[PDB]
């Protein structure tokens, strides 16, 4: 299938244990798309003072599109030293591998894949 269904734990920054993917833009794309597939990603929702507290590269969900069955359709936009790679919309917030912290929320996304 090109879009997969997922319900994302929303964690808060100060409980995430692994705070990105990896060391290249490619990495942390591959490393988030494994972790969507295998149920262990984690959402960060972006504030003030988020981002300096995760690692770079960044990977984002960002809204692909204007929501089937109330999962918002996102694609993956990567960022390193204020580059994007990738084009998409409004972000919904950063993702991060999930080692068993406790969400706050879930947040259901159609993922293009």
């Amino acid at each position: 299938k090109t879009h997969v269904q997922l319900s994302l734990p929303v964690l808060q920054v100060r409980d995430v244990l692994v705070r990105g993917f990896g060391d290249s833009v490619e990495e942390v794309l591959s490393e988030a798309r494994q972790h969507l597939k295998d149920g262990t990603c984690g959402l960060v929702e972006v504030e003030k003072g988020v981002l300096p507290q995760l690692e770079q590269p960044y990977v984002f969900i960002k809204r692909s599109d204007a929501a089937p069955h109330g999962h918002v359709m996102v694609e993956l936009v990567a960022e390193l030293e204020g580059i994007q790679y990738g084009r998409s919309g409004e972000t919904l917030g950063v993702l991060v591998p999930h080692v068993g912290e406790i969400p706050v929320a879930y947040r259901k996304v159609l993922l293009r894949k």
